[PDB]
């Protein structure tokens, strides 16, 4: 079962990246503004947002009209660009996460954080799903095997330690991989036209998808979900800040949101493929890859069983290669995130952030083997950073009165109506129903009602609400001041 070539493929293209990494610091017509826009894509395109793609296309469920995570996640570099990076330069803010320290306060700033960790942390875990996905199936080991090993190789890499404009190679590569790869795989006997597959069904129902009428309502509670939650995340808002300029920062927004939608192109197409695939006819054979329950496996699987294998041995591993290497930046930015914002802030650094780098990576690896989907991971991942802190983030923008007593309270309320909404990728039964609702065949009700944007639009709105009375009540003098545990007013 062991492949010697696919081991050796990923160790040579792994090699050739961390040398061309090397040399960069070695030597250290105005292309940096391309150079900026490759480093601000390379954040989010990752194994993970390829995977998810190709997963959220090939699921019959879903299709391509479901597949909103590429399309949201580049108008959340618009929508950024356009109105979120001028306020945070004009405020002169450094961290995405100092606005929440400056008002709320350093305690409510982990209470915040906690949200924040766990986003990353299942971000973390579709990355290392896709890893182990990509690596379980070149060297043909064990999914869990995989998984653990290549959680263990990035926990290692982070833990011990030049390496210098190493982004833009990994998205140079999987950019190659994937484009040098389409070709081959639309050319496999197997694969029917795709498009025709997109309007009929020959094999699973059509990948474009269709939208019932009951579920717009639900559909753009999705598409809200990854547009905006999507836009308070770290590893945007730190290069966002970073740069000199703030048309600058502008651009670069444009110029990435433009490198995702060309990168989510070969994703889309491979899942188009995969939905297009007989896979009878190739050496996957059957039970295809969704009966197997491998549909979140399904960018390996189409890239090493339907090219051919010199093809295969180059591009799949290349993007392995580049994924490994992507995967530890991850653990680098959300441990370096809770060493600063929780223990030195709130309360020898290098110990506590060893621990926290072999806690995160023990926790995502392990929800990586739990859990069964990337793009529900990723889903998953922007569903808490939308329900919690983008409202605190438009709190904190764009709104002038806001305090920690209308914080916590939000908190607390969209909390409390997405917890009673029931979450089916975590196994969470409903409490309250809201109209539509229908079981599926867990036995978990699904609502069709927009209950995830409605409980964002309660949570800002009771931050508003509860401020602006709090605010009032202490300055009027309804409530004594000696009641005043936040301090806010």
């Amino acid at each position: 079962a062991f492949h010697v070539e696919g081991l050796i493929a990923i160790i040579v293209f792994y090699l050739l990246i961390l040398l061309v990494g090397i040399w960069a610091a070695w030597r250290t017509r105005d292309i940096g503004l391309l150079v900026g826009g490759f480093t601000m894509t390379a954040t989010w395109v990752g194994g993970g947002y390829i995977n998810g793609t190709a997963e959220a296309v090939y699921v019959p469920g879903y299709g391509l009209a479901w597949a909103q995570a590429p399309i949201g996640y580049s108008l959340s570099l618009i929508l950024g660009g356009l109105f979120f990076a001028k306020p945070m330069r004009s405020k002169g803010y450094v961290t995405m996460l100092d606005p929440f320290q400056q008002i709320y306060g350093k305690r409510m700033g982990g209470l915040l954080f906690i949200p924040a960790l766990m986003g990353e942390m299942f971000w973390a875990a579709a990355i290392f799903s896709a890893l182990g996905a990509t690596i379980s199936v070149i060297i043909d080991v064990d999914m869990h095997i995989s998984v653990i090993i290549s959680a263990l190789i990035a926990t290692l890499y982070t833990l011990v330690g030049s390496v210098a404009y190493t982004d833009v190679v990994q998205l140079f590569c999987i950019f190659v991989g994937l484009w040098i790869s389409v070709p081959f795989a639309l050319s496999h006997p197997a694969v029917a036209d795709i498009g025709f597959t997109a309007v009929h069904a020959k094999y699973q129902k059509p990948w474009l998808g269709t939208v019932d009428s009951s579920e717009v309502y639900s559909w753009l509670d999705s598409f809200l979900l990854l547009m905006l939650g999507g836009i308070p995340w770290q590893a945007y808002f730190q290069r966002v800040l970073s740069s000199s300029s703030a048309t600058y920062a502008q651009v670069l927004s444009f110029l990435a949101a433009f490198g995702c939608l060309v990168m989510a192109i070969p994703a889309i197409l491979i899942g188009a493929i995969g939905a297009s695939t007989d896979w009878n006819q190739t050496a996957y054979g059957l039970p295809d890859p969704k009966t197997t329950e491998e549909a979140d496996m399904i960018l390996p699987i189409v890239l090493q069983y339907l090219c051919p294998v010199y093809i295969s041995f180059f591009g799949l591993g290349a993007v392995s290669a580049a994924v490994m290497s992507s995967a530890d930046s991850s653990i680098l930015s959300a441990s370096s995130m809770f060493a600063r914002n929780i223990y030195q802030l709130s309360f020898e650094i290098v110990w506590v952030m060893r621990i926290t780098v072999f806690v995160f990576g023990a926790s995502a690896t392990a929800m990586a083997l739990l859990t069964k989907t990337v793009y529900g991971l990723w889903y998953l991942s922007s569903d808490l950073v939308y329900i919690v802190i983008f409202p605190q983030l438009l709190c904190v923008l764009f709104v002038k009165g806001t305090n920690t007593y209308g914080a916590v309270a939000g908190y607390v309320s969209g909390l409390f109506l997405r917890i009673t909404g029931g979450e089916p990728y975590l196994y969470l039964q409903p409490l309250i129903f809201y109209p539509g609702y229908y079981p599926d065949d867990n036995g978990i009700y699904n609502q069709k009602f927009p209950f995830k944007t409605l409980a964002m639009v309660t949570s800002f709105l009771t931050n508003i609400c509860i401020s602006y009375l709090a605010k009032y009540l202490f300055e009027s003098g309804t409530l004594p001041p000696k009641l005043d545990v936040f301090d806010a007013v």
